[PDB]
């Protein structure tokens, strides 16, 4: 015997990838780790097979990592509810699903899984319960970087499997030879995953007009037009070299989300964005930019705070303004050059803090203990 509980995770995809990279990674953690059944809920197949190279982008129904994968239909075909259902960035539930929600004898926990934040007010609403019309309450859940929060995601010996690969040469350069790619000695490694940003150019002349050399690995996605004009050519593909003096460009395929990772774990500084790779980028325990595209400025604000907090205040200083101009659309200059002279400070203390993040407990954890607390408490029985 074992105590399993039922999960449906619903998620609809707006834009880019990071609300199914987060739902999936959720829902995958549920499975694996904790052996939950879950059911996710896709409006937009497409999107998932982007992340999940295995996955059938025209299959109603399958088992992916044990997660059942599911089309989330229009019209929506009524089915039972779970023990515990996750409407993810308040994407809106069926009318049926909700009616299934309270008709069950122990009607499903509902909770809303919102954005990841710095900010110190989401502690205040963290587990906040909102009583619906229809009689049912929600939860709101948010992730957060201190307490009282949801915490973050974080597999189960994900810190010690980073911590053995970059430990590895040989590790890194089998998983960068697999992507075509061959570090240079010497050569710090970047990667580029960002929105359309007006700031690039003149990041990219700073890093060719460099004393030492950089190789940019550039997935496909948005940026790789702007990287495109930078470059002079017409067209960039998966596989792509151009050298520029101390900069050489390589274009890589837009992969799994756990070679992603691997990606992150080889690189010196990682350029990320949105929320997942966000988050990837600091368990990589590398230095980062984070591209957040434009009232995004309170959430970038309320991190730097958190994130700077413990650096050397010059290295603070030069992060902070390069932040803030990558993610304002130029006035790199100053910043960049003083920054990178500092690299390997930064890293010592993005080792430090992936360290200190990991001693939380994760956000799977909290949120299977979140039910197992409910539920007992609903039974109005001792914890
Ligand atoms: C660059 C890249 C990202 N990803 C994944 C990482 C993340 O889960 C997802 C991006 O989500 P995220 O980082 O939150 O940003 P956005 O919402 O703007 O897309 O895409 C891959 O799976 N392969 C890749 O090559």
């Amino acid at each position: 015997f074992q105590h399993m509980a039922s999960w449906d995770i619903f998620c609809s995809v707006v834009d880019n990838y990071g609300d199914i990279g987060v739902t999936w990674r959720l829902a995958r953690q549920l499975a694996a780790e904790h052996g939950q059944a879950v059911r996710l809920w896709v409006d937009e197949p497409q999107a998932f097979a982007r992340i999940c190279p295995r996955a059938d982008p025209v299959a109603h129904v399958q088992c992916l990592d044990g997660v059942e994968v599911r089309a989330w239909g229009r019209p929506w075909a009524p089915v039972a509810a779970a023990d515990v259902v996750i409407e993810a960035f308040a994407c809106e539930l069926p009318e049926a699903h909700r009616q299934a929600m309270r008709e069950r004898k122990r009607p499903s926990l509902w909770l809303n899984l919102e954005y990841l934040s710095a900010e110190e007010w989401i502690g205040s609403c963290h587990a906040l319960p909102s009583l619906q019309a229809c009689g049912l309450s929600k939860y709101f859940f948010f992730p957060g970087f201190r307490e009282p929060s949801g915490g973050l995601l974080r597999e189960a010996g994900l810190l010690e499997r980073r911590r053995r690969f970059q430990a590895s040469v040989s590790a890194q350069d089998e998983f960068l030879a697999s992507l075509g790619v061959r570090r240079k000695v010497g050569e710090r490694l970047i990667s580029l995953f960002a929105y359309e940003n007006p700031a690039l150019p003149g990041w990219l002349e700073q890093l060719r007009d460099a004393r030492q050399p950089s190789l940019l690995l550039v997935p496909e996605g948005r940026v790789l037009a702007d990287v495109a004009d930078w470059l002079r050519v017409a067209t960039l593909a998966v596989g792509d070299v151009h050298v520029r003096d101390a900069l050489r460009v390589q274009v890589l395929p837009f992969m799994a989300q756990d070679d992603y990772d691997r990606l992150l774990w080889c690189c010196d500084l990682n350029a990320v964005r949105g929320e997942d790779s966000f988050v990837r980028a600091q368990w990589a325990g590398r230095p980062l930019l984070w591209h957040i595209y434009r009232t995004h400025l309170a959430k970038l604000e309320a991190f730097l705070e958190l994130y700077c907090a413990g650096l050397p205040a010059d290295l603070a200083e030069n992060l902070r303004t390069f932040w803030l101009a990558w993610n304002a659309g130029g006035g790199l200059a100053g910043a960049w050059e003083g920054l990178e002279r500092q690299l390997p400070e930064w890293r010592r203390e993005a080792q430090r803090w992936a360290d200190e993040q990991g001693m939380r407990p994760d956000l799977a954890a909290r949120l299977v203990q979140f039910y197992a607390d409910w539920l007992l408490e609903h039974h109005h029985h001792h914890h």
